[PDB]
């Protein structure tokens, strides 16, 4: 017949607490009982008023020494209820929960465990005494109507909403009884006093807005109970419990089924141990006490006063942005400012939780660190862009000598030159160049690119020109020689170059498009053929292509020696030589041909303007190796006679 | 005989203080007097106290209801001390101020008022009862702990650094006396109690370190008096009263010049004020309240979770740089992620205080603004780079096609372009595109100046080739009829086509250099002219020289007509007109001139290469116009006759 602790200081909730309630009560309790607790201050007399209402055995505090008494929650079985009749035996059996009292000292600052053991037996219980002495009842946090909003309040965002399934239900009672009462102040005056406290209370804590409607009467029965002093007034103590005793068993006022949520034992000492995890871990109850939460705000103070002292001195060293930059001038001026700072919030804050004060100050440090990282990102961008530019130069000012040997060192050095550069900014570290470092890469890379597809144009437009060159030249230089052979010694060398175009590059490949280099080159040199052809012969170079070899025998003789004639018939002998010797080299170039009599082609369909312009036409093509078309042909041959004739019979003037 | 509010509910110090002291006491009140408050809950029985120990008349509580009766700071002159003889007159004036109680509701939540006028009191009282319940003595907001903490800190902070000055000082009484004391309990048990209780609250307060080392006795004295029951024990009650009158004014050991800080009255009476002000609105102080204090921690536990919700889910959007990139795409999921954490948020902390829900419902917007605007400037940039080379392609393309009319549309639209594209994704102007649109522009404006350079340099390039072009030709033209008028045929173009060089440029200024494109172009000129000449009139093309007008008569006669000789008379007759048709050029062609028998001479001192690559030599200066040297000079004819005379005797063969 010794009580047990349900739940111990530290929390843990009791296993043998159903056995050990059917171990006290030699009847079978059903749906039979009540559960009933007290709620309230330290030394409040608690432990002594369950102790002489029901008939218990709590230790109570000895008067020696006013300190803590009661530990945890205690649950014990009623005997008998003390009553006007004296004891009595009730119906139900009437379980009473002890609970350890609420202030004071010993636990003084963290009021963890009485947040929660409050909510336990507000949540369990059927009644619950609010035991305050008559001297705490205008009081706030005297009263403790401090930890009751919140239980409250966490009462009902933990279970407020099992409602509206209608039983049955936690009604509970508040029964509330005040100590040491001297009788001065009527009690009815008492309890307009503290339920007022108790509807005030409501309307303060937070509700999830699906109950934002509900009313403490809802959840909630109050009712008061007086008692005289226990020491002075002995007789008119124990006669106000036994008034009490009566009020509960007798009358049977107190007690009422609303309050039983109506299940057997069994089930309530499963419906707490729920109840309890549910409580002994929540989020809502799991609260840091006061000299951490106003250290949070003090430091928070703090920080906006120093920082404000840091904006509008930086909004000064640069709402301008720095005409001759230097980074080891702005990166201790960094420092400097960011040192002033932290001084002056140390000389204020250094006073509280270290931690808070710690955490306090690296959020301080980052606010700042931010702002900096603004104006060095500004500069940081400068450096890049100018030292980007004379690198681009500097790629220009090499043109094809060894490109990508050329990469390699200046793209190292540059991305050196502002990783030091910069990093003399970065205040130890603390401001970061990974983003900035990788900017620049990606700007080198898209230089290079770009500076890459100019220098593959200008190898192949200058691959062009020792072509069109050696090319054009030795059309003429084997044409003092008309022979078999000409094309033999023409494309042996139109080839002979032609290919040697490939793998001298040296930039970096492409190659695909170091590839792709070559198939406009190529298509280049198939349409610069074609063009020397129509410039180089044509009507107009074609008329006078016959005096070129006309002329050196119509007038030179034997070794370079201009004709001495005889009859005429040393003069009517070497006309006829001439009116072939103006005709013997077409044979090899009417149409332009090879050593094998058969037409040449162009590698691409070319007059075309939809392959044109991919490397910047007459019924059938305008034919490729139509130098002249089958009209402009023949009037050359229309003017064969018209002026070679006007110099054989209109030179015979001599010999007269 | 009434007493006065020095301050009232309200904060107002009052000013007929000093007045008002010395119309109650006929005597003069010099350094004569003592200054003595009462402190504690409400409604602990101290006004009653003060009205009884000394004999003032305070306001009391009348029974019929538990409320709130002094308001403010109270102060009287106690005209007796009661005491065991009964009444008794002192030596010193006894000035008493009663202060408001501690606690309880009217001004439940906001223990402004109370931290404040307790530490008034703390601040300018030779001795400070300390009124308590003895049932509040081992708690803790029972016994007031916690304003304590706060006030003795404050006090610290404010007032403790006047110290080390020796006085004399403010060491104070904390004379705390307990109420309705039973006698189970021995007052020495308790008094043991609450002073632990206060070295306590010693070890836990704020402390600026040069006091770091302070201790409470340093500052404070202790001692106790109980009561017993004033209703229920009234004699005992008196009686103990009386003792303490005894104790105050008849043994004389509870006043000490310690306290007494020296002065007077009128000292007194300003210094009270001088502390007011510093107390009244102190930093310190200014606290808010619990619900506030405690919704903030509420919010920010909200923030990190519904954040560390969104952050782990936006490390899977963006963990990967988006390869397929829309703006309508990416702007709406942004906004989708950061309504999800609002909602979040906000069926979280909708129930606390609206501000402090609003202030940290802003706190995480914008917390996530910054993760958000990290991806939005990647694509940014992305975006940009990406339409800047089209845009730079775009002027390439063009060629000097009318540039700054090309300029302004261009860039125009693409300004455009990226704030339509880019405010697509701005989340409602949450995302600012302010430094973009910005860095746009610089490197827009990067951009033309370097494509400027190359419009510039072309356009001067290719007015360098409708120049060595009509000019290198016209040099021949001419040269077919040698004249006097040859250069002036010659340089009445050469300055006919040399200053219509600048004005049609259309780019853009770049004036001073729009300028400077000239005398790049002019040296040019002045260094091709001496180029034409030492190419086109060379040892090589002079020995060349003579047979172009020396075969035009030496061999073709009349009209065109080859020569037909008659004697060799007409032989020896035709062959001294070459003898000087083969020398009269030269002197209007030995070093190149005008007209006016004077040397030409370059615009600029050239052949030094410290003028030359701003633009890209023997002992004199290898002359300018010196095309031959004089050695070189008549190595022509030292071959003048060679070959010329080779043909006058040398075909002397025919007419035999
Ligand atoms: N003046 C007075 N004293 C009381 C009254 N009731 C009990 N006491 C005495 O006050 C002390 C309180 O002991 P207890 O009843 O154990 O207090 P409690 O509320 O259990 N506090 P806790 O358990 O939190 O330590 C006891 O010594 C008891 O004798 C009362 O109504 N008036
Ligand atoms: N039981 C008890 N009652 C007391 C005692 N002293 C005074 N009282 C009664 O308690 C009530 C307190 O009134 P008062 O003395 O004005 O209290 P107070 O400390 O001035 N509070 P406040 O001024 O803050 O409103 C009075 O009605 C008085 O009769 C005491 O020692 N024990
Ligand atoms: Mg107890
Ligand atoms: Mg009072």
């Amino acid at each position: 017949q010794d009580a047990i602790q349900i739940i111990d200081e530290n929390k843990h909730f009791n296993t043998g607490i159903l056995d050990y309630i059917n171990k006290t009560s030699p009847a079978d309790v059903g749906n039979n009982y009540h559960i009933i607790s007290v709620f309230g201050s330290q030394s409040t007399g608690k432990s002594t008023l369950l102790n002489r209402l029901f008939n218990t055995n709590f230790d109570v505090m000895d008067e020696l020494n006013r300190q803590q008494t009661t530990k945890g929650i205690w649950l014990a079985y009623s005997p008998v209820v003390s009553t006007t009749l004296g004891h009595t035996t009730s119906k139900s059996n009437i379980l009473v929960m002890d609970v350890e009292g609420t202030d004071g000292r010993e636990r003084g600052e963290d009021q963890d465990f009485e947040r929660k053991a409050a909510l336990f037996a507000l949540s369990t219980s059927e009644v619950l005494i609010i035991n305050i002495w008559e001297t705490q009842v205008g009081l706030y946090q005297g009263a403790n109507m401090g930890l009751l909003k919140t239980v409250f309040e966490v009462n009902l965002s933990l279970f407020g909403k099992s409602k509206l399934e209608t039983h049955n239900d936690h009604k509970v009672l508040l029964l509330i009884v005040i100590r040491d009462h001297v009788g001065v102040t009527p009690v009815e005056s008492l309890a307009k006093t503290f339920t007022l406290d108790l509807q005030n209370m409501w309307s303060s804590l937070a509700k999830p807005a699906e109950l934002e409607h509900l009313q403490f009467a809802d959840f909630f029965d109050v009712t008061f109970h007086a008692l005289n002093h226990k020491v002075l007034q002995p007789k008119e103590f124990g006669e106000g419990i036994n008034r009490l005793g009566d009020r509960l068993v007798v009358s049977n006022e107190l007690f009422k089924p609303e309050y039983h949520h109506d299940v057997p034992i069994d089930g309530w000492t499963m419906y707490a141990e729920r109840c309890w995890e549910q409580i002994e871990t929540n989020k809502d109850l799991d609260l840091p006490t006061q000299q951490i939460l106003v250290a949070q705000f003090k430091c928070d103070e703090i920080v906006e006063s120093v920082f404000q002292e840091f904006l509008t001195k930086y909004q000064h060293h640069f709402k301008e942005v720095d005409a001759a930059p230097d980074f080891e001038e702005l990166g201790a001026l960094f420092a400097d400012l960011r040192q002033d700072a932290f001084e002056d919030y140390d000389a204020s804050a250094s006073r509280y939780n270290k931690a808070v004060y710690e955490q306090k100050r690296k959020k301080l440090r980052w606010l700042i660190n931010d702002k900096l990282k603004e104006v060095f990102d500004v500069h940081a961008k400068n450096l890049c862009n100018t030292l980007l530019e004379k690198f681009e130069k500097d790629l220009v000012a090499l043109k094809g000598k060894d490109f990508a040997v050329n990469v390699k060192t200046l793209s190292t050095k540059l991305v050196e030159d502002v990783n030091f550069q910069v990093s003399l900014m970065s205040l130890q570290g603390d401001l970061s160049l990974d983003e900035i470092i990788l900017a620049l890469t990606k700007d080198i890379d898209a230089i290079v690119a770009k500076q890459q597809v100019v220098e593959l144009n200008s190898i192949v437009n200058k691959s062009v020109k020792k072509l069109s060159a050696s090319l054009s030249k030795s059309i003429q230089f084997e044409l003092g020689d008309p022979n078999e052979e000409t094309w033999d010694n023409v494309l042996q060398q139109f080839k002979g170059v032609y290919e040697k175009f490939g793998g001298d590059f040296g930039l970096g490949t492409s190659s695909t498009q170091n590839q792709q280099a070559i198939e406009k080159f190529k298509f280049k040199s198939w349409c610069q053929f074609y063009d020397v052809t129509h410039k180089l012969i044509s009507r107009e170079k074609l008329l006078a292509l016959l005096q070129d070899r006309f002329d050196d025998k119509f007038r030179y003789d034997e070794n370079g020696l201009p004709k001495l004639y005889l009859n005429e018939q040393d003069l009517e002998k070497t006309f006829a030589v001439a009116k072939q010797h103006a005709l013997q080299v077409l044979p090899i170039l009417t149409f332009a041909k090879l050593a094998d009599g058969s037409e040449i082609v162009p590698d691409y369909d070319i007059f075309d303007s939809k392959l044109r312009e991919q490397f910047l036409d007459d019924e059938e093509d305008h034919c490729f190796a139509e130098i002249i078309t089958e009209q402009e042909k023949l009037e050359v041959l229309a003017k064969f006679k018209k002026e070679v004739d006007a110099k054989y019979i209109e030179t015979k003037r001599s010999i007269v």
